[PDB]
């Protein structure tokens, strides 16, 4: 029941990629005010 998963080299990346997504974000709030 491994093969299912084995989302430990694409499912780490992601994580990384929230945070990009979300400093993007940062940016609207100082140019809306």
């Amino acid at each position: 029941n491994e093969k299912k998963y084995h989302l430990q080299e694409r499912v780490d990346k992601v994580k990384k990629k929230v945070k990009d997504v979300e400093e993007k974000s940062k940016e609207w709030v100082q140019k809306v005010e």
